[PDB]
């Protein structure tokens, strides 16, 4: 089979959707193979630019698409470019920018580690017709922490492997094996805006919310029970209209939840120590003394579940 | 007339638009049919890819352009793919990314039970031309429920039928059916996000509302149920900010509803309670006892209209 | 003139914008006219899809484009397909998605009235070389109300006119009159989701405000009547987040000021009486007692305001 | 040089960006020339639809691009024809929609008066091988008051000019100025919407922040100027949701800016009203009388600050 | 290696997305170089407009697609137009509108000084086939300041330099080097919407959350500290409702922080002081009277984190 090498450069990784489970990939693909010699202009190797490319298709030369299998759609192909020397092998240069899927677990959110991979596979010959030889991934495009929604950490890990197609056996007698490339670039996402904008303050209302026992009067107490619920619901919103609409639940709706029941059993427990009283002479003194055992406690249940 | 046997492969679907009623599936499809024999170069058959068909639409080779009858505009058409073996017949391989119709009733809204349908048909071809043979839907893309918005239940439930339109008896005598592929995939939208985020956080202020009761004042009583109804109409945001924009009502929404008018209510219920005096010295000790049987009575009317 | 007649069928009307004033409208387009007689391969009609119509446009092959009077830019057209029987007749099939524009007067928001149209006129040819004979219109794609943003009601109103333009009398002597098709397809816009998820919370909420005056406290009246009008401010935002951004005003747009108008005038009120006293010794006790005229005032006035 | 009548008609202005200083038109443009006479199939003038205008131009047709200056891109052309006389004059009628840009202050926001403009300018001929002769601009799409985002005043102001390019002046001896049409349609903002649910509920707002004043107890005043905060708080998300996203300040951000500091201004008043006295027994009457005076000197302030 | 002159116009520069870390450039390019002589028809120089050129590019014409290192898919470009002059050199003229990626360090967020690179490059050509003589960059398109989100400040800083490649030296011998134009913009945000708007408010509602210490209960204190941090909540989302959604902290984002912060802390030491007691006889007075200490203290933090 005809043997290429494929060389994939990363210019950038953008655009993760999380309901869609999807990011834009933009980059350049080189597949170089060899065939029988030809007689280009002189001793130079021939440019077929974009568009002339499929002149020379019509011509009858053999230029494989490859295309990519997680992509979603037809990816945006710019400019590309059929190098032919003329002892002859071929290089086809494309620039492509693609949105392409994944399986993207986003539970812990703000300290998200995924990989984006690109998985490209010849559209129409099998492993006896092209092979791929190697796959060098040149992700240099790699750079400070700073100011970078993902990290990009390590390399890009590289993978030839044979998929074999169970429909392609009625239709092709024992050769229905296809030649995969696999590329994971692992990357870790940026929490410090997630832990300083939306972690920090749910900690300070839900530190506030468990103030409300340090009150002397029980209608106070509710009162501005209500007034913590209210405070909390709007929280809801601030992070609802900026964190990704993800299908579940993640570290900060989580909390959100946290600092819902939390305000709620605070008022269940300042109504029950108000009418413990068997004949309404008694005090709330005893239960009302919760002020550092029930955040202890919830402390101690937040760090159950966290883990 | 020429019998077709299609494939296809569901890669995923996603993009659920409620107030469009659409959504994005991405696939291939492979339509087979045979014809006159033709001598291909060796015994090998022949791949022609994109953009080198349409030379062989030119010459004269008949390729059907299967649309979908659902689909909502031009789908993005990828790499296509015609295999010819010399033996005569013709495999045609496309790869489509398309916003796909269907009825998509979104009443119980987080516990949504619809499916997708793809309607694939001839553009021109009735039945006495081209004929569906046989499909089989590939859409093995299933997998977990934990990072899934839908979960696919079963497998693809696929039809061939005859469509008899009306308007084209007048421009054809009797041959004026269509064979038609209807192809549905039923999924189920994962809840907890939705049962967790909104529905709790509802119970939990709908409780606290119930609350109101347990003051021993009417003016704190009012004023109170007044910060509880300003409490409600920002949860209002939140859910509408998130939730999708059907054009109806849902079970978060009723509960929304729910909730107005159980603060309404307390309003009236407490206002009554101070001013059933006849001459002002009579206290609210017997209807102000509705602590227990106001909710109780709300949570069977909500029990009501749930089922 | 060349006798066209047409054949639109509307598959769905979605994509109502209100600030662009236009909707989208997916659907088939049939133009069939009739010429010279040819030779087709066989007594058979001959089957010319999309692409290869522009050879016989090459050729010399009559098609005229109709194109749509109040498209907004280019309509996606998907397949189109030329059918040329040998008698000397030729029927063109396009598919077209496409945004049209209207009136759209939006005023009675959620009780809306209006009508979608589509106007086809040739884009070259007047009425002495083009004239549309007759259309008919099988919008049969109108279903239930009960998942339905827009209920379409009757039938679509097919009328065939001639329109005279005054610039092209300068160009052309006395033929400058081009046949045009207007198709009106009545809808009524469903109201209820905006019934009950936003004219009754507006009713509850005003009602509320109008229980200020139940209240026997000056101070507590202002506070709690702050407490409204901060409740108010926040229904805006749910509204204006959810409603089209038309740029007038509606019913709920106007029940919004006049809840705001309702807390104003309440504050006012609640001012006047307390400063009523001529030395300090008065109470608020005759007009204070406008708990049941300012209500009744109120909704004479809302009843005014709405016919 | 060639002597080339437009004639441009504007279906409609929408689409107006204000932090992209856009707007879309959509219309079409005739552009009328003469040249060497020719033979025509018979004496009628031939039509040269979209495309087949394409074979002419390799056949050696003259058809100069006449490009948008201010366009934003490649306008998205449809339809376009090619009217060729047998006398020798050449018509080509297309039809586009563009974005477009020009200054657009967006000072005085509610009150706006801008106009949008299109140029007109040959990509490549100037003014001694193209010459505009006149342009009539019939953007008879003008309407009624009561549904329109702008209304459009008075007719199009037109103007042909020569811009010198100094660039040119470098590849071209003395023939470097290019023929350019300016088109520019006035419009004015409709105000009633923001007028009734944006300044109106502001002027309520800061009146009633203004009550502040009338309370008779100092901690009363200061949670009662922190509600009133938090309402004012909220209103700037109302309007910044709906309001565009202009760079600078508005109107209505002003009198946001304004309550702001009246709100403050009655805070710190109230705080030195009480903290005033020398030893504690000293009440609030005197410079707590500014119910009617800070009211009025605010007003001052906005009249000065408006004009 | 043949010569080419490049001079780039910018019509405009928009678009900017930040948590993409790209911009919209409009604008035109001319790549001007020199060939073999031509017989043109007459002295003139040949105009081939866009489309004709691919028809010249067949023949044989020499044209590099010179494309843009950092732009992001493919650019819209527009009108294409190709001088040829008898004496044998060639200008390409070209529209184009990309989306161009930067590093784009968006700390300092109001007052942010970054520039717009525009990275030119032959996609074929090395330094020894190409070479780049001279880049003039005419951005003229400069105006002023009071409706401008970004100011250009000077001209824009014009770079040639030698890029080289290490995996072309694998399939080149020793020519792998490609010249490249490096242009620089250099921007200054525009900062008084951001000042005013939301600086200014934010600090009016950290010194209204100040001014609870002139409180003289406890339980009032706590209250007040909670519709406070309400307050903050709020403003919370108004501003990451419009600010960019950068993956990092920002000026404003950091008081936001600051006055959670200090609220929490006012919270705690009012806490602390009616705590403070060991029988619960002595008053609030001495650590109450850091009204004007822990807003200085505050102050000076602040002006610590600033700089």
């Amino acid at each position: 089979p005809v043997d290429v090498s494929v060389s994939i450069f990363i210019n950038k990784i953008y655009g993760v959707n999380t309901l869609e489970q999807t990011y834009k990939v933009d980059g350049y693909i080189v597949a170089q193979w060899t065939g029988k010699p030809r007689k280009t202009p002189g001793d130079k190797p021939l440019i077929v630019e974009n568009t002339q490319i499929e002149r020379w298709i019509n011509n009858g030369l053999w230029v494989p698409a490859l295309e990519f299998i997680n992509v979603v759609g037809s990816p945006d192909t710019g400019n590309k470019r059929l190098m032919l020397f003329p002892d002859g092998r071929v290089i086809y240069n494309a620039r492509f920018l693609g949105s392409f899927s994944n399986d993207m677990d986003f539970r812990l959110f703000p300290f998200d580690r995924q990989q984006f991979v690109l998985e490209l596979e010849p559209f129409s010959y099998n492993n006896q017709q092209l092979r791929f030889s190697d796959i060098q991934v040149y992700t240099e495009n790699i750079d400070n922490e700073e100011i970078d929604e993902w990290w990009i950490r390590g390399k890009a890990s590289t993978h030839i492997s044979d998929i074999r197609y169970d429909h392609l056996s009625s239709v092709q007698p024992n050769q229905n094996e296809f030649s995969r490339i696999t590329v994971r670039i692992d990357a870790v996402r940026n929490p410090s805006y997630y832990l300083w904008s939306f972690i920090l303050p749910l900690g300070l209302i839900i530190a506030a919310s468990w103030s409300v026992f340090w009150l002397e009067s029980f209608s106070e107490r509710l009162q501005t029970s209500f007034t913590l619920m209210l405070t909390v619901v709007a929280y809801a919103f601030y992070t609802s209209n900026i964190l990704p609409r993800l299908p579940y639940t993640t570290v900060i709706d989580q909390m959100i939840i946290a600092g819902y029941g939390s305000i709620f059993a605070a008022i269940l427990l300042i109504i029950f120590a108000h009418h413990r009283q068997a004949n309404g002479v008694e005090d709330d003194l005893l239960i009302q003394r919760c002020r550092l055992a029930f955040p202890l406690g919830f402390l101690a249940i937040g760090c159950v579940l966290v883990i």
